[PDB]
């Protein structure tokens, strides 16, 4: 089965020695135990990715690092972007593409997220296809219809031999910096759905060994529930992954 | 005005090339340069850190600085950079409201002005980029609407903080189309701009402030340019990749 994935995404916090710090700190508290079974990774602003990969390299972490975007295109005249050879050479090994709030302050498409998913893959990184609904989708009763298009669209174009290793991050949009919680029942049933639209898009086999990620509020009180589900591997943690304490019990969904 | 070189990377040079550019730059230049002419590399996020050390390490005369600045001081928003973490590389300037991103971006004059006081908030100098495209410049409305965009840009800031700001003119209406901007083009629209800078201000702020020429900047035409009374530097593009004609421009006297 699945080796589960925890990638705490920080968003637009701490500055390249708070990132120094806070890694470490990780790596002190994680143990052996805790990298046998779960995969762990953070996903730092841009301008931490140099200071946590020489960190990474320097004391031996077993902790992934990525980044929060990436640009569709290989390099030139796309002032203010970060391209995937930059990625790479930094060693990032996923990237966060499609994530709810990009789609929403900067207007990404279905097709440039599926022109982000392809740019990592054309240059060695993984993708972390973030997709869900907002609110009124969820109301019509058609959310996953629509989650499940916004993973074709995401997934355009893209050949199985790298689709076998794409990672799929569920955000409930309609349920998370929001009074309405979305239960494990109902992120199980788009997961489920969405291995379901990857089988169609691939095959059964392939659509077993992507690992599909909650994107929800994730707090050591929810990680247990959530995670037991069947179709569920993984969480693309918000807030909670600044907190050290509380990121390493997620990463112990292990209660 | 101490005229200002910012080499503009762009989407280009990793960590370890970008080390070697600004080695491969040091190497090249000499006091006397650095003492007539302010010189900065735009460099990508990724570079920056490795930027710093290069030259906190060795010393160096040469600035450096982003491409680009999110509005916010921090959040819930995932993939962009903020001012306190652009503050801490040290960085000097940020390019904000660049044609790049005001076209593949979506970025207003509204978002443009919210990077200019993040930028401000935290200790950096914007370089405001403005100008317009082909149709502004076909309807011969090309210093109203880039006057707009300086205006629009600098809504809100104070005297105090605007003095220290620079302004770069892109010709946007040249680039792909065939059409070739002229030294005699651009040093019009950078006179218009300094003199909207004296209205918003003063004349005696407005000639502390530093406007760039954006387009199109060679080894060739790099003197013709500077040499127009009103452009106080160049934000250079794609021959900032390129050690000798970078250092050529920053030797526009030559």
């Amino acid at each position: 089965t699945r080796t589960p994935l925890m990638a705490g995404n920080w968003k637009m916090n701490l500055n390249h020695l708070e990132a120094i710090a806070h890694v470490q700190k990780l790596a002190f508290a994680l143990a052996d135990k805790d990298y046998d079974a779960v995969e762990v990774a953070v996903l730092a602003p841009f301008t931490d990715l140099r200071s946590v990969q020489t960190l990474v390299d320097g004391d031996k972490l077993k902790i992934k690092y990525g980044a929060q975007d990436i640009s569709a295109h290989d390099g030139g005249a796309y002032t203010g972007e970060i391209s995937g050879p930059m990625l790479a050479k930094l060693k990032c090994t996923y990237v966060a593409v499609g994530h709810s709030e990009r789609r929403q302050y900067h207007a990404e498409t279905d097709e440039i997220v599926n022109a982000k998913v392809k740019a990592a893959y054309k240059h060695g990184l993984t993708p972390i296809l973030c997709v869900g609904e907002e609110l009124d989708v969820r109301e019509a009763g058609n959310h996953v219809e629509h989650t499940l298009a916004q993973v074709e669209g995401g997934l355009k174009d893209l050949a199985a031999e790298q689709a076998e290793s794409v990672v799929i991050a569920y955000e409930p949009v309609w349920a998370i910096g929001t009074g309405k919680v979305c239960g494990a029942d109902d992120a199980q049933e788009v997961c489920a759905a969405i291995r379901g639209k990857l089988a169609e898009l691939y095959s059964q086999e392939l659509a077993d060994k992507v690992r599909i990620q909650y994107g929800g509020s994730v707090k050591s009180g929810n990680v247990a529930e959530i995670m037991a589900k069947p179709d569920i591997d993984g969480a693309l943690v918000g807030g909670a992954s600044l907190d050290s304490d509380e990121f390493v019990k997620i990463v112990r969904f292990r209660d």
